[PDB]
Parts: structure tokens; C-alpha cells; sequence
């Protein structure tokens, strides 16, 4: 069974030009982080997280849930290929909220265009890229919500935002290819492992196109673009599932067996 990617482009909203143009992949990359959702409630709900392309797209595509880095990246990686574009897949150990050294787990994109390298990067999570970036070095680079820029460190590259005055590191990465079966080991070991978070909180997130959208367990944020972040305290596990199913657009499968986990872990 092939990539569906009518269905995609309607999931995203995506009426424009098919074709692999840096033109499309700045609509597509603005679009997607907006229309589907970070979250990570069937891993917080012990469900399995397929990463087969006929699971993934039945899942975010037909069942209009969202997922987290690797459901996300690799939905867009067939996207994206089935477009023509050259795309190729990267990990990255995460800096965001991190001992030493931390796992590579997360995933993001390469994509060739004209002899050009870019990155892109729909699945992080509150800070999910909503344009590709050049991977120039040094540089400074205006996206539609904040400023990001990618710096140098001996091997490898780190991606940065503009956050509240100061360049903060979300991930570091190297060009090293990654295959499907690679981010199989690594989503088995978030989304199942006792020590894992994915496991233990409630976290999510969607842009928006004048703000971001964020929650971790009890907290909400909504951080408006070149402006104010208004923060909200959870009090209850029934206005943390109104929260997440009507404000954030998430489906929760089993809405009592995810309040009465919450009321049971003491997230709120
Ligand atoms: C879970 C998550 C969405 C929560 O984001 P959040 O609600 O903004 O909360 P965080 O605690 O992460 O944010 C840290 C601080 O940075 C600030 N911040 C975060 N995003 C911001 C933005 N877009 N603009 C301004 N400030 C921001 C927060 O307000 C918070 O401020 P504080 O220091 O006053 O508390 C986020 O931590 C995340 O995306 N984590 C990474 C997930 C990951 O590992 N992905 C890859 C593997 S699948």
C-alpha cells in the first residue's frame, strides 16, 4: 500500500502547488506543525507508537490524531518524498529541559534542494520549526514565529531559538543517515521505558500562526508571537482532557482511562 498523500495534504490543509519547490516546502512546514498536534497520550496511555507508514498514516492521516518527533518526521519524510523532494533522515541527542550527554532521541529531516542543504524539523515539540532552515552556520535565521540559528560544535551542529532574550540550544545533531528501522529502537526505548517521561506525563503542543500552544502535565502556555506568554495552572483531570481535546485539537481514544490515570500519578 502506497503514501496517500491527497489524504496528508488535506490533513494539513495544504491546497497549493505539488511539486518540490523551496516554495512548497515552506508551506508545508509552516502548515503541518499547525494542523497536527505534539503529543504523546498513547504512549502516557501504554498504546503502542507504529512507525510503518500504512500505521502512521491510518493513526494522524485518516484518524486525525497527532504523535510525537518520529510519527511526525517520518509522516513528513513521505510526504515530502512522494512530492520529489530529496530527503534524508537525521537524529539528534536533545538539549531542550537536559546528563552529560544525553540519547539521540530525536529525529528531524535533511532535504537537498539545488546542490543546497536545509533541515527541517516538524516534530519537536513546543518549539517545532515552522520553516526549514539553511544549514549555514552561524547565521541568524527569521521563520515565521522565532528567530532560530544553527552554530557549529567540533563534529556537530546545534539548533537554537530565540527565547526570552537569549539563544537557547534545543538539540544537537550530525549528518549521520538514519533509516525507519534506526528510529524503531529508539521510539521503542521513549515510548516504553519505566524511565522514560513519554511514559509518566502529559505533554503537547501546536503552533498556531500568531502563537504556540504548550502543556507539560498541569501547565499550560500560550506563548503569543512577539509578545506575552500567558500561563495557566491545570486544577483538575477533567479540565486537563477539556483542555487538551477542545483548546488543542487532541483525541483522547479512552478519556476516563486517561483521567483516571492522571488522578492516580498526581499530575494535577
Ligand atoms: C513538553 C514541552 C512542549 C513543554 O513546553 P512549554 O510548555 O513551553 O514548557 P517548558 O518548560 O518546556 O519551557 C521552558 C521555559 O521556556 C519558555 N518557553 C518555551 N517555549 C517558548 C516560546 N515559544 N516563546 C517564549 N518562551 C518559551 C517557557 O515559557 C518556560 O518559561 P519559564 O522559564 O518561565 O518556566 C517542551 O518542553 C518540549 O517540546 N520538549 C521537548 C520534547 C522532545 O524531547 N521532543 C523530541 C523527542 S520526541
Amino acid at each position: 500500500p502506497p503514501f496517500d498523500l491527497d489524504a496528508y495534504l488535506a490533513r494539513i490543509g495544504y491546497t497549493g502547488p505539488r511539486n518540490a519547490s523551496l516554495d512548497t516546502l515552506k508551506a508545508l512546514h509552516f502548515a503541518h506543525p499547525q494542523a497536527i498536534p505534539w503529543e504523546n497520550i498513547d504512549p502516557f496511555l501504554g498504546r503502542p507508537v507504529r512507525l510503518d507508514l500504512a500505521a502512521l498514516q491510518d493513526k494522524i492521516v485518516l484518524g486525525g490524531r497527532g504523535g510525537y518527533c518520529f510519527e511526525h518526521n517520518l509522516l513528513f519524510m513521505h510526504a515530502l518524498k512522494a512530492l520529489g523532494f530529496e530527503v534524508g533522515g537525521l537524529a539528534a541527542r536533545v538539549l531542550w529541559g537536559q546528563d552529560a550527554i544525553t540519547a539521540r532521541s530525536h529525529m528531524l529531516l535533511r532535504v537537498e534542494l539545488d546542490g543546497r542543504t536545509y533541515i527541517a524539523d516538524v516534530g519537536f515539540g513546543g518549539l517545532t520549526l515552522t520553516a526549514p532552515l539553511l544549514l549555514e552556520p552561524g547565521r541568524e535565521q527569521k521563520t515565521p514565529h522565532e528567530p532560530f540559528r544553527i552554530v557549529e560544535a567540533d563534529d556537530h551542529f546545534r539548533l537554537q531559538a530565540a527565547i526570552g532574550g537569549d539563544w537557547r540550544s534545543l538539540y544537537r545533531f550530525d549528518l549521520q543517515p538514519q533509516y525507519e528501522v534506526d528510529y524503531s529502537v529508539t521510539n521503542y526505548f521513549l515510548s516504553t521505558s519505566p524511565t522514560s517521561h513519554f511514559l509518566s506525563s502529559v505533554i503537547a503542543a501546536r503552533a498556531a500562526p500568531d502563537r504556540r500552544y504548550a502543556l507539560r502535565g498541569n501547565r499550560l502556555s500560550i506563548h503569543h508571537l512577539g509578545g506575552r506568554t500567558e500561563q495557566t495552572e491545570i486544577a483538575t483531570a477533567a479540565d486537563l482532557a477539556d483542555t487538551l481535546q477542545g483548546l488543542l485539537g487532541i483525541i483522547i481514544p479512552d478519556r476516563t482511562a486517561f483521567e483516571a490515570k492522571v488522578r492516580e500519578t498526581k499530575i494535577v
